[PDB]
DNA sequence: CGTTGCGGCAAAGTTATGGGTAAAGTCACACGTAGTCACCATAATGAAATAAGATCACTACTGGGCAGTACCAGACTCGAACTGATG
């Protein structure tokens, strides 16, 4: 929630073919209880060169 | 005393014993005495042998695991489509 708000101004579009994952699984992530898979999180963590 | 036998006294006589001195005997120098088996215990090896030890080979007995098979779901991911806000 906090990621999308901050420089996707609250859209999932643009995070997703920023990080190349189906929105699918970025509305899954953001939604449910669905943990993403470690190389998806550190992908992400990546994308915002984060640890 | 007058005579006769007996006994003490003190040289005198006879044996014995440890010394000295000339003189008849005595005997080794004659190449020669050391020299040779017999003897049985102890060290001392070197060989004979060990008594056990070492390993091979076989026979039988008994633990016991690996490549592979199989199901029942839970959970993440995402084609494919639905549907609402918008410039």
């Amino acid at each position: 929630n906090i990621v999308i708000d901050k420089v996707a101004e609250n859209n999932a579009a643009a995070f997703s073919r920023l990080i190349g994952v189906p929105k699918n699984s970025l509305w899954m992530w953001q939604s449910t209880k669905t943990l993403p898979e470690l190389n998806t999180l550190l992908k992400i963590c990546y994308e915002l060169e984060i640890s």
